């Protein structure tokens, strides 16, 4: 394969730079990376190879990568290739990666717009292959940049993995039998459809309501908020699948269903020995589901209630009835009201200043492994 | 086996009473518990069931299970069996287990004494068979209570397996050579015997200082702080392997090795996808020892300098320095003093508040799958 030895050649240089991290923003070392780029036979021949080389060269005056971005966000071609710096995806440094796009349902694309992109990975260098690596953002690149129109990438092959790994066991012990039937035995080509409605949904509402991100971005890091962020824009997704008439009724349903089971069970049980920022929020919705009427525990297996659409609603309702007053308070002020409403439905050990698993789904942990 | 009838019907009971955490404390839940615990054709004519039966039937107007804490405490016998409820053990419900005692050095069981009980566990209820259970504490019996003169199980058995799974792969590929050599193909009886030594002196300098636990416990919960005072006492505990002549030369040099290796290497990489508390210590001794000439890298590799005892002593030296001020200052001011210590030395995100691992850390967690 060409492509092969293109990474190949990525590999090796990303191999000899490991250990200069603290001098990728150094004007020598990028005179050198760029270089041996420039020099390698089969990588520098390619169009993005050449527009990093002439980013990298200029970084001293400007220090951005705007032709590798223009190349990317144009859909020059189907590669990406850039030298990265992101602090929750470790393994990326200098890194390469061909993918493929998915099919789009045309009102989604119209009506749900945003710069997403739910792709499969078809080949790639060492630091996309970790399993950290579900997604790649713009601010990702050294620049450290985001501007609103930067398309945002997101792997469905690796989100279809985990369903395929995690989800798919946990519907099987957890969920009274019938709950999920349009999941049920559904090939990879099916579970593809519906994390890439997922995400669609995801990264839309993520820029909607009172408080969006980023402009609130540093307002909702802490780990109850930022997994609060989460859930508002997939639940949000889920009612959105219930209610958008002019959505294909099949492929909405099974959206949902993907929605819902991630968010009830795969997220639930994310960290150890605690809850990562996922689990606390859908622990939330687990215990909120339960206290106000939209699931049932019945000798430890989940009923979805016919009201659950409701009460998601509800639920929903009240998030944005806390966030509203943005308009008459301040940031902080809705933080705390945030964190009350988190806190009252989760495990929150207030020494600690954290989350402990609450035990429905520790024992869940426990049993599957998981 | 008769031990292991009493464990069957022990396992019985435990099912039919799980989902009934909310009335461990209920009058007329506990009669019945009593009952069917005392109807137990082996289980109810153990010693100790018949202990628990009395304090369970006396619950209401003396809730404590002085009965129980007596047999244990005064080692009638090696069985354990009581009604357990630790947020952080959430395995443990009604529970049983027989033990069997280690060697002990008696200058070490003199000098340091504390009630600490190293043991093995022989055979077990299911509880006590998660791998989250390392210890046992007093507390941990539904009563809540804890006294100075309680004992306190710590599990050796489970922490040689955690040894052999996971700190000798990551002497192999993480430090120079020669790093360990008393720990090199080391049999589990002297694996068994090192972690007897670490937690004989972990519990006794938990004890100690300005600062001690469980009077100051309440300010040492924050992730950062209860790591750092994990770590304090096991520094103090390597120190005093290298220091106290009146320990056996071949035995303390083992336990020295054993406490550094587990505090450099199986500690440093717990938790995802953030460092739980060990690691974050863990990580601020990595790093302090680095900065501060106790430790190089030299091709990936961690290299112990000849200088490391005078470094350890320097790190202990200023954990006790910024402790020593609860004379003069409030304990909250002391707290703030061990996390700006903390922080120079971790990877801490503050609009998060929490911790990443470090890049030398999450890679070897990429590379060796920990
Ligand atoms: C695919 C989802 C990713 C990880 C992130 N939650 C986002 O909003 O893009
Ligand atoms: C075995 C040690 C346990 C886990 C705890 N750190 C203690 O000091 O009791
Ligand atoms: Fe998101
Ligand atoms: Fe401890």
């Amino acid at each position: 394969s060409p492509t092969a030895a293109v990474i190949a050649e990525v590999d090796e240089l990303r191999e000899k730079i490991k250990g200069s991290r603290n001098s990728f923003r150094d004007q020598s070392f990028l005179d050198q990376l760029a270089q041996h780029i420039a020099d390698a036979p089969h990588l520098g021949r390619q169009p993005i190879a050449r527009a990093l080389v002439e980013d990298l060269r200029g970084y001293a005056s400007e220090p951005r990568l705007a032709a590798v971005k223009a190349h990317i966000n144009e859909e020059r071609d189907q590669h990406i290739f850039s030298l990265f710096d992101a602090s929750y995806f470790p393994s990326l440094s200098l890194e390469y990666l061909t993918y493929e796009t998915l099919p789009t349902n045309p009102h989604l694309a119209a009506r749900y717009a945003s710069p997403t992109m739910p792709v499969n990975i078809i080949a790639s260098s060492k630091g996309f292959q970790s399993r950290v690596v579900v997604a790649l953002f713009p601010e990702n690149h050294i620049d450290g940049i985001q501007r609103g129109d930067d398309l945002i990438f997101a792997f469905i092959n690796k989100f279809v993995e985990r369903h395929n790994r995690i989800t798919r066991k946990m519907i099987d012990a957890v969920m009274a039998e019938g709950s999920f039937p349009l999941l049920r035995g559904a090939d990879d080509r099916t579970v593809e459809q519906a994390s890439s409605w997922w995400v669609r949904l995801h990264e839309y509402h993520h820029r909607q309501g009172d408080m969006p991100i980023p402009e609130f971005l540093r307002y909702k890091k802490l780990k109850p908020l930022a997994g609060l962020e989460e859930l508002r824009v997939d639940v949000s997704g889920m009612l959105v699948c219930l209610n958008d008439p002019e959505l294909p009724a099949d492929e909405a349903r099974l959206a949902y269903e993907y929605i819902l089971s991630e968010r009830l069970l795969r997220y639930a049980v994310e960290g150890i020995p605690r809850p990562n920022y996922d689990a606390v929020a859908s622990q939330l919705l687990f215990n909120y589901l339960s206290e106000h009427g939209g699931i049932e525990l019945h000798g430890g297996v989940i009923r979805l209630c016919p009201e659950l659409p409701a009460v998601l609603t509800e639920f929903l309702d009240r998030i944005q009835r806390i966030e509203q007053r943005i308009h008459t308070t301040s940031a902080e002020e809705v933080q705390q009201n945030l964190l009350e409403f988190t806190n009252r439905y989760t495990d929150y050990d207030p020494d600690a200043k954290d989350y402990r698993h609450i035990p429905f789904f520790a024992e869940i942990k426990e049993r599957l492994g998981v």
